[PDB]
């Protein structure tokens, strides 16, 4: 799965902590995106053991990976038009964002992270961030495996004792859910990453946010449980949010935010 580095990126789409990511072309006439990683902590041997990433992790809402290099790697995925949710929802797009369409786009995330709990998989950092938007709603999740920091959506078994498991990923889907109604909003609004823990740890949950239903607000807190075997399946969410408008809110009216 391995090309040689002579396809060249067009368009920088944007520079993050860890690497950049290009917008280019691949054997001339596929449009694709490549994802550059710097001399970080590129494990030209333990990251092609990565070959997991790519095989069978292969869903309608997982970021399809087509190829890689073996020095400085450009991870060589499909391009998606509208970029990370995150920018999607502080965009011009947020204003006429309603809840259908949140609600939906969640329950595009849940159905891929089901996917990865259905084969065992973990996704150690699931955010607005690392979810990608194409056209007409369609939401894939990026960035699953980077083992080698957003405090704020990581789950407090995994922050201060390493225990990251897929249950570690719900704590951080119902973090993204605060992200989702409120368009983009960093949690814990106010709060520091140290200030977060101390918070957690004695139990404070954040809020519902303005407009949302409690009904959303208590599939968080189901997500925030302090116990993580008790903590809801990525099934249970993605059918939760798939029937949302039928079995939990039919008397849900469209307002002026959500
Ligand atoms: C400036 C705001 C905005 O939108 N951004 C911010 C700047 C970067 C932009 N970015 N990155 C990717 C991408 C492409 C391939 C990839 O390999 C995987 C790594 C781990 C797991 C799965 C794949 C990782 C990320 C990317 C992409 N497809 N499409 C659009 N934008 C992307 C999004």
């Amino acid at each position: 799965e391995i090309p040689r580095e002579s396809l060249r990126l067009e368009v920088k789409l944007g520079q993050g902590c860890f690497g950049e990511v290009w917008m280019g072309t691949w054997n001339g006439t596929t449009r694709v995106a490549i994802k550059t990683l710097k001399p970080g902590t590129m494990s030209p041997e333990a990251f092609l053991q990565e070959a997991q990433v790519m095989k069978k992790l292969r869903h309608e809402k997982l970021v399809q990976l087509y190829a890689v290099v073996s020095e400085p790697i450009y991870i060589v995925t499909e391009y998606m038009s509208k970029g990370s949710l995150l920018d999607f929802l502080k965009g011009e797009m947020g204003k006429y964002l309603r809840l259908p369409q949140l609600v939906d786009m969640a329950a595009q995330i849940a159905s891929g992270m089901a996917y990865v709990e259905r084969m065992n998989y973990v996704h150690r950092d699931l955010r607005a961030a690392n979810i990608l938007v194409g056209e007409n709603l369609v939401c894939k999740v990026a960035d699953f495996g980077l083992a080698r920091f957003p405090i704020k959506w990581t789950a407090p078994e995994a922050a201060l004792y390493g225990r990251f498991t897929i249950k570690s990923d719900v704590w951080s889907f119902g973090i993204l859910l605060t992200e989702l109604t409120t368009k983009g909003r960093v949690p814990y609004p106010g709060m520091v990453n140290r200030e977060v823990l101390d918070q957690v740890e004695r139990g404070y949950r954040m809020p519902c946010p303005p407009e949302c239903p409690e009904s959303l607000h208590d599939l968080m807190c189901q997500c925030w449980r302090k116990d993580p075997e008790e903590r809801p399946t990525f099934e249970y969410l993605q059918a939760f949010l798939e029937d949302y408008f039928t079995s939990t809110e039919p008397q849900y009216q469209p307002g002026e935010n959500l």
